[PDB]
């Protein structure tokens, strides 16, 4: 989309609601595959909830967008390649926005609470120009209001920390779980993360052994977040299980988890809503909690996808 210039990045689209334009500052990439990051302080200190996103990207450069919230955004700069960081704390990702796959809308009377106490006070945008004079400001235009909402979205991350992929090896599953211990939560997305050596990332709650698919995708294939096949709910008591599976054909030397292409990556965001009363905007799952369950898990889970 077009820089905006004199206008500025908020537009008041009432007394309570304003629209937030977070945009790349007229940037010219010089390489194929850069990935730039640029961030924006809240307007507003009291808390907000985001409550949509509409994408402004240049249909012919940008790959793909991704929006966090934090509060330490890597650099105090202008912009900067993401290779430096994306956040200094943890980074809550909100949106993603890929070439060949559409996002899906939030459901409607869901956001996300920023802001405030304790919301992110930074919002990170992350753009990943593909194919490259010409200044682009490529983002995404966000939606806050100050009226609470009755459903809060938030986001529950799987992701492995330790494994190892020893060079040549035919499949390596990385897996993850963790016991829910929280008011319950309904899946509405999900989006997984891997980066060339995986083949099929699949999530699913377990609940008295039965285990139900969460979201199930080829890492390979665009990195959106995609809709739940059904709402899933998970409750105290429940258990999430991840699997991610790799192969180290290809390589000569191990790989283990890391920031970089030769490293590799288990992440699988589920994205939530909870009563507003109830809810939490973040969990976390690094560990392997249940190691022998994955005994059980959908074949569907090794055969890629
Ligand atoms: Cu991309
Ligand atoms: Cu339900
Ligand atoms: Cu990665």
């Amino acid at each position: 989309n077009e820089c905006l210039g004199t206008i500025g990045p908020v537009t008041p689209l009432d007394a309570s609601d304003f629209a937030l334009d977070i945009r790349m500052p007229g940037v010219t990439p010089k390489e194929s595959d850069t990935y730039f990051c640029m961030s924006m302080r809240l307007p507003v200190d009291e808390e907000a909830f985001v409550i949509d996103f509409k994408p402004r990207a240049s249909m012919d450069t940008v790959h793909h967008m991704l929006l966090f919230g934090c509060n330490m955004p890597s650099s105090t700069g202008s912009y900067w390649f993401c290779d430096e960081g994306t956040c200094t704390d943890k980074a809550n990702i909100l949106y993603a926005w890929a070439r060949n796959a559409p996002p899906t809308r939030l459901p409607k009377g869901v956001g996300f609470r920023v802001g405030g106490e304790t919301g992110s006070k930074y919002f990170v945008l992350q753009v990943h120009y593909g194919d490259i004079n010409h200044k682009d400001c490529s983002g995404v235009s966000v939606h806050l209001t100050r009226v609470p909402q009755p459903l809060i979205a938030g986001m529950y991350l799987m992701m492995s920390v330790d494994t190892v992929i020893p060079p040549g090896e035919k499949v390596v599953n990385a897996d993850i779980s963790c016991q829910y211990k929280m008011y319950p939560m309904h899946v509405f997305a999900y989006r997984v993360h891997t980066h060339h050596l995986g083949k099929v990332v699949s999530g699913y709650r377990v609940r008295n052994g039965q285990w139900t698919l969460i979201g199930r995708q080829n890492p390979q294939l665009p990195q959106a977040f995609y809709p739940v096949e059904h709402p899933v709910d998970v409750t105290f008591g429940d258990i999430l299980a991840a699997r991610c599976v790799f192969t180290g054909e290809g390589r000569t030397e191990a790989t283990h988890i890391g920031g970089t292409s030769s490293d590799e990556m288990c992440n699988l965001y589920i994205m939530y809503y909870m009563e507003a009363k109830y809810a939490l905007s973040f969990m976390t799952c690094t560990k392997n909690v249940a190691p022998d369950m994955f005994r059980t898990i959908p074949a569907e889970a090794n055969i890629p996808i």
